[PDB]
């Protein structure tokens, strides 16, 4: 009785469509170090539980198309977004890493190249935020975005980042 | 090359070496077959498309199994294919079925067979008494008092 659902920076991942299998690829991060990643290759929809946030995250390989999050405050919000934007394994992501030479490392062998990354946002994600981009957002379905700095905005969000009311 | 592929499972040496000796064993179906018997201690790590596993096995004998997937299915796909690369009498022992299937090499025709169901496999293989990773029971019921020996579940 194994369960199919797993956990990834507090937050359980609950997959409701698609399916994935796992490549090895070398990634060129921020800190100008290479990264050997185990890659999902596929299109997968995930629920993310957590404490105080639930997201909804579409994704194909190395790109997030849609995350839907809702959560107690902004603070709980921003935290969700971290670890779908992680998780995604996008290009902006991996280049937004700046220092921790030794922790986000493949001589680091205390930690999986993903946990390295995750730990490495979750401290700040300032350039990670600034790094991933920005859209237009249509103010429909009671959807509404939220910028690099954190702000709501009825005008546009972070690229794929809606969101929604509890 | 110290790497090859077995069962999807790309198969890395990190240590240790071996010789190939053939060697006649009596299959549960009750047939003989003649495997390339992997002869010395050897520890290898598996990659495959949906899990991944550190080995550590010995002449016909598993020593550790430690692996690492997101579900049920996944993890008993590389149990499988690690009990069957380690020649072990007790998967031997455990076939049920004929090994027909094309026409691949005994090594092939085990794990094809495996494959199906390994019900019977997992039940004879033999439990043992159990920091961070935990125990599967033959039913892939996961446990911190008893596992399937040498055999345990990870995050990696």
């Amino acid at each position: 009785r194994i369960s199919s659902s797993f956990s990834f920076g507090g937050f359980t991942f609950k997959r409701t469509s698609g399916s994935s299998v796992k490549r090895e690829e070398e990634v060129l991060t921020g800190n100008l170090q290479t990264l050997k990643i185990r890659v999902h290759e596929g299109y997968e929809e995930f629920t993310m539980v957590g404490r105080r946030a639930t997201a909804i995250l579409r994704k194909a390989t190395r790109r997030l198309i849609q995350l839907i999050v809702s959560g107690r405050d902004e603070q709980s919000i921003a935290e969700a977004i971290i670890v779908a934007m992680v998780f995604s394994q996008e290009d902006c992501m991996i280049k937004a890493v700046r220092g921790d030479l030794n922790f986000v490392n493949r001589a680091n062998q205390r930690l999986n190249p993903m946990h390295q990354l995750l730990r490495h946002f979750q401290k700040d994600a300032k350039v990670l935020f600034q790094n991933w981009g920005v859209e237009p957002i249509d103010n429909v379905m009671g959807m509404i975005g939220i910028l690099p700095d954190m702000t709501p905005s009825i005008e546009m969000s972070m690229r794929g980042v809606r969101i929604s009311k509890m």
